[PDB]
C-alpha cells in the first residue's frame, strides 16, 4: 500500500484554499444543476451547457448586458433525441459566411457522441445537423473545434463502461488520449493520460493545450499544418486542472480547476468543493505568469470547472451547482 500515496497526491487530498476574492461577484439566477462548460463569441454570447449526470440544456446569456439574464437555446431538427440529451464540453466554430457552428460532447446513456449544431441567432435557437461517434471517441470529456465537423477531443477514459472507467481510474492505468477527428481522417493525436479533460488551442491555431486532470498539469503541444501535435512544455500546479479557455486577444489561458480532488469526487454537502481560476499569461516563455484570480472554498461556488473572460467580466461554471459573474 503506496497506492496510498499516489492516491493523495493525485486527488490532492490535503489542499485546502488560500482565499482570493473579486469585486462585485453575483450567481447567476437560473443556474442550478451544473454549468460544465461555456464559450463566449467575439460578440459577447455566451454558450453554456448544464445538467450533465434537471434535464440537458444549453444556456444562452448576452454578455454586453448589465446585469445579463439565461435563456433555454431550443434545439431543433430531427436528428436528435433530446429525451437523452445530456451535455458536457463544448466549443464554437465560425465559418468564412459567419455562420456559428456550436459543438456540444453529448452522453446519451453511457456512451459519448459529439453533437454538431447551427446556432441561429435571430430566433435563439441551435438547428441540429449531425451526429458524430467513433471508436477513438470511447468517453470523451471537451473538444476543440477547427471546422464544422472537425475537433481535437478529450478522452477522459479508455473504456466507455463506467465500472470498467472506474478500475481504470483506481488502478491510475493513466491510458486517456487525445483524438483528432475530421470527416476524412481519424487518429489519435497523444495518449498515456492520467484523465485528460480541458482542451484548447492559441488564436493563431498553432499550439494546443490540453489539461491532465489528476496529474495536475497542462501540456502545450506545437499544432502543425497537417495537424499533428508534437510535445513541447509541461506545466505543474497545486490543484486538479478542468477546463481551459483560451483569450483570443491575449492568447491567455483561464482555467477552472479543482482544489482538492476528494471534494469533487466523493461529493459531501457538509463538505462540498469550492473554486478556483488560474490565468496563464505567457506560456511559451521560460517563466509562466500564473495567477490566482479567484478562490474560495464553495461557500458561494462550488466546484467550479471553467471561466473565461469578456470585456471586463469573468464567467464561471461548475459541475452540478451554479454559475458566478464578477468584475474583475
Ligand atoms: C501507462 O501504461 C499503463 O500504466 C500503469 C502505470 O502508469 C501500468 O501499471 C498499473 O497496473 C497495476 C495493476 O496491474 C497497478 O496496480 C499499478 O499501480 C499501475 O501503475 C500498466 O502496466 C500500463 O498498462
Ligand atoms: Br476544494
Ligand atoms: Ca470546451
Ligand atoms: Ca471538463
Ligand atoms: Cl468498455
Amino acid at each position: 500500500d503506496r497506492q496510498k500515496s499516489s492516491f493523495q497526491t493525485r486527488f490532492n487530498v490535503h489542499r485546502e484554499v488560500t482565499p482570493v476574492e473579486l469585486p462585485n461577484c453575483n450567481l447567476v439566477k437560473g443556474i442550478d444543476n451544473g454549468s460544465e462548460d461555456l464559450e463566449i463569441l467575439p460578440n459577447g454570447l455566451a454558450f453554456i451547457s448544464s445538467g450533465l449526470k434537471k434535464s440537458g440544456k444549453i444556456l444562452l446569456m448576452d454578455l454586453n448586458e448589465k446585469e445579463p439574464a439565461v435563456s433555454e437555446l431550443e434545439i431543433i431538427g430531427n436528428t436528435l433525441d433530446i429525451s437523452s440529451f445530456n451535455p458536457h464540453g463544448i466549443s464554437t466554430f465560425i465559418d468564412d459566411d459567419n455562420t456559428v457552428y456550436l459543438l456540444v460532447v453529448n452522453h446519451p446513456g453511457s456512451s459519448s457522441t459529439v453533437e454538431v449544431f447551427k446556432f441561429q441567432e435571430e430566433e435563439k435557437s441551435l438547428l441540429h445537423l449531425k451526429t458524430i461517434r467513433h471508436k477513438l471517441l470511447p468517453s470523451v470529456n471537451d473538444i476543440v473545434a477547427v471546422g464544422p465537423e472537425h475537433f481535437y477531443a478529450t478522452n477522459d477514459h479508455y473504456f466507455i463502461d463506467p465500472y470498467l472507467q472506474s478500475w481504470e481510474m483506481h488502478l491510475g492505468l493513466a491510458w486517456s488520449f487525445v483524438t483528432y477527428y475530421s470527416p476524412n481522417d481519424v487518429r489519435v493525436v497523444a495518449e498515456g493520460f492520467d484523465f485528460a479533460n480541458g482542451i484548447n488551442i492559441s488564436p493563431d491555431g498553432k499550439y494546443v493545450y490540453i489539461a491532465e486532470l489528476l496529474a495536475h498539469k497542462i501540456h502545450v503541444y506545437e499544432k502543425h499544418a497537417n495537424w499533428t501535435l508534437t510535445p513541447l512544455k509541461v506545466l505543474s500546479f497545486d490543484t486538479l486542472v478542468d477546463n481551459i479557455s483560451v483569450d483570443p486577444v491575449t492568447g491567455d489561458l483561464w482555467v477552472g480547476c479543482h482544489p482538492n480532488g476528494m471534494r469533487i469526487f466523493f461529493y459531501d454537502a457538509e463538505n462540498p468543493p469550492g473554486s478556483e481560476v488560474l490565468r496563464i499569461q505567457d506560456i511559451l516563455s521560460e517563466e509562466p505568469k500564473v495567477t490566482v484570480v479567484y478562490a474560495e472554498n464553495g461557500t458561494v461556488l462550488q466546484g467550479s470547472t471553467v471561466a473565461a473572460v469578456y470585456k471586463g467580466k469573468l464567467l464561471i461554471g461548475t459541475v452540478f451547482h451554479k454559475a458566478l459573474y464578477c468584475d474583475l
